[PDB]
């Protein structure tokens, strides 16, 4: 099945999500220079102070921590976006050196890492109805460069140990993503897609223009994740990103001048 290595990487999926090569695929390539600033857009409205973390998650392609979104109780809104958006999960994109790692990438530079923040529009009652909607999901975009440690990281970090492996989870209860921000709020916005198999044309991308700082010891205890199961040979988790992919027909707007 799919996956980031040399047989079954981004450069196979197409064969079995033909979408791969469609019109509004993530990520992208942001040309600071032809952004253009667009004055009509919102601040952004992040509500994270009632989130409700619940469990830790290796799917086998990256660990995901997972929210209670039974209830509006970590929203987003504002930005580009027309009414609520429900925060269900986030997990990170990493490479195996610290010169790569991001998905999207500015001006051609790649990041060390991407944290993904993913949030699904309430309109549309369940995550899966919202996955088939131009409009479902809006997903916050953050850099990571590697510097000084990053706090608020490290409860996420020192948890790893337990999910090493392909299906293991743990409980994850009480964590801010608050923690996780930068001071900045400012923002590029496009209209894309799932970076993983489906590749559905769902996503509203917001993509925080300030990347977060996190030191060297915290990027490397990503990297001794496994991508395989428990008693399977070991293959480490890293590249686990998705190349840069046409324009095509695409705008990228800017929160600031
Ligand atoms: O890989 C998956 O399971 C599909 C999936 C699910 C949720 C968010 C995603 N994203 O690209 O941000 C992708
Ligand atoms: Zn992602």
């Amino acid at each position: 099945h799919w996956g980031y290595g040399k047989h079954n990487g981004p450069e196979h999926w197409h064969k079995d999500f033909p979408i791969a090569k469609g019109e509004r695929q993530s990520p992208v390539d942001i040309d600071t220079h032809t952004a253009k600033y667009d004055p009509s857009l919102k601040p952004l409205s992040v509500s994270y102070d009632q989130a409700t973390s619940l469990r830790i998650l290796n799917n086998g392609h990256a660990f995901n921590v997972e929210f209670d979104d039974s209830q509006d109780k970590a929203v987003l809104k504002g930005g580009p976006l027309d009414g609520t958006y429900r925060l269900i999960q986030f997990h990170f994109h990493w490479g195996s050196l610290d010169g790569q790692g991001s998905e999207h990438t500015v001006d051609k530079k790649k990041y060390a890492a991407e944290l993904h923040l993913v949030h699904w529009n309430t309109k549309y009652g369940d995550f899966g109805k919202a996955v088939q909607q131009p409009d479902g999901l809006a997903v916050l975009g953050i850099f990571l460069k590697v510097g000084s440690a990053k706090p608020g990281l490290q409860k996420v970090v020192d948890v790893l140990d337990s999910i090493k492996t392909k299906g293991k989870s743990a409980d994850f209860t009480n964590f801010d993503p608050r923690g996780l921000l930068p001071e900045s709020l400012d923002y590029w916005t496009y209209p894309g897609s799932l970076t993983t198999p489906p590749l559905l044309e769902c996503v509203t991308w917001i993509v925080l223009k300030e990347p977060i700082s996190v030191s060297s010891e915290q990027v490397l205890k990503f990297r001794k994740l496994n991508f395989n199961g428990e008693g399977e040979p070991e293959e480490l988790m890293v590249d686990n990103w998705r190349p840069a992919q046409p324009l095509k027909n695409r705008q990228i707007k800017a929160s600031f001048k």
